Formats: structure tokens, sequence, C-alpha cells
């Protein structure tokens, strides 16, 4: 397992903007892979001061590929776009986001991610570390818990003591 | 020059749907192609009773490609999928709306346009009749008198009339 | 009893609009077509005047079978900022005037410069006139788009190519 | 003066939430995340309980150089149909509330089943509670997803990682 703190997770996305500022590439346009790219997004946003922030509502179940089920964004024509997510796992999604978007003719597409997987299809223009190990970020925490209690995260105690009231009151 | 009558449009989109019925297909969703395929998509979705209607901002500058402005759906996946559109002439827009959509997984996509012209890339799955003549439709007619007042459409002298004032009061 | 405008009508009707339009030099940015009704509405008027930005919103009035509300239900906004433009609402026709408010309303929170309303046709009991209209009807109005749609909860209305519809329409029933 | 939570205080209030969205037996359908600053929130409480359908709505409050407005303007919303759905909108802090009544408004338009919400903060001076909140809060707030932004606006600010943020942001002034 890598479980990365709020602090690392910062210092991943200093690391990006670093990297994207040091090469040149200031976006007109982040686009947010949905949605483990929402806090990723967000963090980049604030820290370069780009105000316009689009979405891609996209999920690979593990179905056999990545299926988009909404596409929220306007005109991208003659913009400079950056696609950010949480992690290029197999890099199907990146791909698959990386496709679509540039079917909205825009100057340039460029792909951000946290982490990468060693085995990726598809390398990010822009990571912070390549990790082989099980990533557990603070926003899927607790979809990990739930399918395995043994994973050794913090506040988990507060967490099962919630889920299992969750799971009295819907059934 | 052929230009239809409401009343071949209407024969049109008659045809389309015994088509559809004869060969049962009857879709989930209809997406129209913005903004020719609005109208074909109104009447077919009367006609056939389908009450989901999408659809996708997407236009053909005569750019070297069409160009996805905006996709205006949710999701699509284990949907019967027609895209309609008012006429198929590189048969570029059809291609592109198609390949789009089929990365929202859905069931089926097939492809309907009232008129194709016989140089398309792409054969429409349903049309009514192949032209290869330049098509003047209800919805497009002034588009094409403000290009060439000498295209021969009805209630043009109307249309001058309006036309006229509407260059002055906007310059 | 009912009115049926012909495909002629409504070119007029959309005519209308433009020429009214013009007169009162309100040309709009942005057009809002009311789906599903204001498609055919928006596009036209969209071709006649030279207006390439049109943007929809999804609302739905229920009133039929099991599924009826007292007020309209949007169900969708398709449409990126409106800020500082003039916004012309595009529908087929106000009835109550239900439709028309309630698009007003959300449409005017996204800040346009202006917003007015047309629709082709009017009822005497509308609880606003539209800002712009070809005529007040008291009739309950067939559509050329939504024909089939009275037709198949109303067998009997009069209308044009009514056996070539109920042929496809018996296919249709049967294929369940 | 400024509050600034850790990402620590922020799990605890979205924690404070989930805990109290339980104990009210209010699980949403679907979660309405207040873009921007209600992102982080929303993602967070959508792990928490296993939310699994999260919809946004692009909506802003102009308060700065030039650009200010009276009211919050919403540029685009993001949703298909919450009709019938037990809706919660989230944000990270309600001000004035201004924000929250605006996505209510247009949220009960697509006559949801229920529409609460949600905020980490509370001022003082809100005009409305909202149905679910961490903490009132009489400072300015700073949030995570926000410091740079402030710092921008105001070099002294005491946060974490400042230098580091200059000398990035030095080489973005520079960039022109
Ligand atoms: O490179 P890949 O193999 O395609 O893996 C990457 C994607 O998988 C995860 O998304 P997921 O489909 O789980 O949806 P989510 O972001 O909502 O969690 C993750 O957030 C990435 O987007
Ligand atoms: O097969 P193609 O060569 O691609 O031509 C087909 C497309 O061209 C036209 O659209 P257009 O781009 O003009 O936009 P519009 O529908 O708004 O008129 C037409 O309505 C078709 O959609
Ligand atoms: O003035 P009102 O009393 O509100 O009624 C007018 C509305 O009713 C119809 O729409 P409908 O809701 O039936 O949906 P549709 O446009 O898809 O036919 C019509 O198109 C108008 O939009
Ligand atoms: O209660 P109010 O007085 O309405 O203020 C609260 C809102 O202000 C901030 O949003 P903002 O409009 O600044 O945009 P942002 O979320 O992108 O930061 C904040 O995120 C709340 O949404
Ligand atoms: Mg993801
Ligand atoms: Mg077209
Ligand atoms: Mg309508
Ligand atoms: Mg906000």
């Amino acid at each position: 397992y890598h479980i990365p703190s709020w602090d690392e997770i910062e210092d991943a996305v200093f690391s990006i903007g670093e990297a994207l500022v040091k090469s040149n590439y200031i976006p007109d346009v982040l686009i947010a892979v949905l949605t483990g790219g929402i806090i990723p997004a967000k963090l980049l946003s604030d820290l370069l001061d780009l105000k316009v922030i689009r979405y891609i509502d996209i999920k690979f179940y593990r179905e056999s590929k990545p299926v988009i089920r909404s596409v929220y964004t306007d005109s991208l024509e003659g913009k400079k776009v950056l696609v950010v997510d949480d992690v290029a796992d197999t890099g199907e999604t990146l791909e698959a986001v990386s496709n679509v978007i540039t079917m909205f003719n825009p100057a340039k597409v460029m792909t951000a991610a946290l982490y990468l997987k060693p085995w990726s299809k598809r390398i990010p223009d822009f990571y912070y570390k390549q990790i082989d190990k099980w990533i557990i970020f603070p926003w899927d925490k607790w979809d990990v818990v739930r399918e395995n209690s043994n994973v050794p995260v913090d506040k988990k105690e507060r967490f099962l003591n919630l889920y299992n009231q969750l799971l009295k009151i819907r059934k």
C-alpha cells in the first residue's frame, strides 16, 4: 500500500504546478476527470490561478472499457487544455478522455495525474511519483475500507462506527 | 437545386419511420445533430412516439474537420440509439457523432439522415432520397439566400424585406 | 375546436416574430429553445435572423395518465454562461404561461443583459403575454410537430396522412 | 481574524456532516456539489457515505476588482433529471447564504423529492442556517483549496509552503 497524506498530495500538486510552469504550459481550461481527478483539479486550479474548470463523467468498472456518461463543457476550440486525474492505472481512462477532448478541436491537450502505475498504457505528460504499490487516496479510503477493512488507514474506527449505523438504516 | 417542400420533408420522415419499424429498430434515445437535425429529430420523435431526445453541438465549417462544441446527454449505456441528421454530405459529421456516442457504451448506434449526397464517406443506416443536387432545406433557406439571393425559393421577397431592415439596425 | 396550423402558417408565425423583433430593435445574442415544442420555432427563427447561438432547456408540463404535476418540471438545462447577453426565450404555445415563467426565472439567474419571450401562439388565459407572439387563439392547438401525439390520444382528429400513420402506429403497437 | 482549517479539520467537518445525515436518516440519492468550493466537500462525503451519484452547478458570487455583482450568478447547470429524488446540496461555506438559496431555488424547479443543504462552515449573519453544518464561525475562512487565492490577494496571511508558492507565483507573473 501507498497511502499519501494530504501533505503529500499537496506536494504532488505543487510538483505538477512547478513542472507546468517550468515547461511553459499554462492551460486555459482544466478538464477534471470525475470523480477522482476532482480534488487534484481544484488544487491545481487554486495553485496556478486557473479559473476555468470543466468536467467529464467517465468510469472504468472494475466493464471492459471506460464508459463516458457525461461531458460537462462548452467549446474548447483553440484553447490550451489540461486533463487532470488522480492516477493513471492501465491508462485507459486518460486515453479515452484525451480522445474525446481532441474532438472539440482544442489548441493542445496535455495530461496530468498525481500518480502513475508502472504498467500504464499512457504516460501522463505531468505526474508526481510512479508507484507500484496499491494507492489509497484520502478521497477513496472508505471505498477501499468497505472492500477490505484490514487496510491500515487512519480514523477507520470513526468510520466503521458510522458505516455500521449506515448499513442499518438503508437496506 | 433540390428544394423540398415541408410535405416532402414529412414524407422523408414517414419513410425513415417506416424503415425503422419494418427493420425492427425502435430507439430508446434520439440524438439530434444540432442544428440541422433538429427538425428531423422532432418529427421522427413525434411520429414514432420517442420521448427521449438528446443533442450534440457540432459544426463543420465550410475548418478541416467537424468540431464538437457541446454534447447534451446523460448516460447512454445499454440504450438503443439513433443519430438523426438532415443530410449526409461528405459524411464527416455522422462519423464524428457516431464515434463519440460509441464512447458512451450504448447497446447500438444507428444513423438516419433525410438526404444523402452521392459522395458521402458514410451511408446512413436510414435515409429517404439520395440527391446529387444542391439541397435547400426549409430551415436553411435564408442562410442560402444570404449567400446567393438568386436561389429560386418562395417568400424570398418577404425575407429580403426583413433582411434589409435587419442589416441596417445591426452593423 | 382545434387549431391546426399548416407549415405555411408556422413560417408566417416565425416571420411575424422576426418582423416584430427587428421592429423593436431586439436582436437576441442567444436563443433559448424551450424543448421540445419550441425546437422547430427556434431553429426557423435562427435561420430567418441569422442568429447563430442556440441553447436549450429540457422542461416538461406533465398533464397525462398517472404522471401529472401542477407546474412545469425542469429536467435539464443545456447552456453555457448567458452573462451580459440579450436572450430570447422561444416556445410554440403559451397556455397557462407557467412554462415561459419557469424558463424566464431560471434564465434570469444566469444574469443575462435581458430576457424576452416569444411564443407563436397564445391563449386568452395565459398568466402573462409573451413579449413577442404571432396569434392569440382559444382553441387547442395541434402543431405540425405534435400531430401524431394528438392522433394517438385522439384518433378522430382531422389530420393529413392519417391512414399512413395508423398503419405505422399499428405495427408499433404490435412489436411489444 | 482568519480561520485556516487543516485538512484534518475538513475530514472532521465531512465526518460530522455524514454523522448528522445518518442521525437524521437523510441519505441523499444525489449530491449537488456547488462549484467550485463545494467540490472537495462533495467528493469526500461521497466517499464517506458511499454516495455514487454526484451532480454539479457552476455558480459564482463575483466580489472583486471591476467584476462585482449583488447576487450569485449561475453560469452552468450540470445535471440530469432530479425528479423524485432526495437531493443534498453541498458547499464549503455559507456566508450571506445567497448561494445556497440560489442553488436551492434552481434545484427545486427540477421537482426533487426533497432538497437539503449542507455547508461545512457557517457565518452568524447567514440569511438561513443550512440543514447540515460542522461549525458556525465569524472569521473569514481560508480553506485548503483556496489558500493560494488568498495569498495572492493578501501576501501576508500565515500559510504553510508560502515561499514555495511565491517562487512559482513569481515565475507565473513573469510569463506574460
Ligand atoms: O488508467 P485507468 O486504468 O483507466 O485507471 C484510472 C481511473 O480509474 C479511476 O477512476 P474510476 O473509474 O475508478 O472512477 P472514479 O474516479 O469515480 O473513482 C481513477 O480515478 C482514474 O480515473
Ligand atoms: O456530412 P457532412 O459533410 O459533415 O455534412 C453534414 C452536416 O453539415 C451540416 O451541418 P453544419 O456543420 O452545416 O451545421 P448546422 O447543422 O448547424 O447547419 C448538416 O446539417 C450536417 O450536419
Ligand atoms: O403555458 P403552459 O401551460 O406552461 O404550456 C405550454 C407548454 O406546454 C408544451 O410543452 P410540454 O410541457 O407539453 O412539452 P413539449 O414541449 O415536449 O411538448 C408547450 O410546448 C409549451 O412548452
Ligand atoms: O453565502 P454566500 O455569501 O453566497 O457565499 C458563499 C459562497 O462563496 C464561495 O463561492 P464563490 O462564489 O466565491 O465561488 P467558488 O466556489 O468557485 O470559490 C463559496 O464557495 C460559497 O459558494
Ligand atoms: Mg477516475
Ligand atoms: Mg448539421
Ligand atoms: Mg413545450
Ligand atoms: Mg462557491
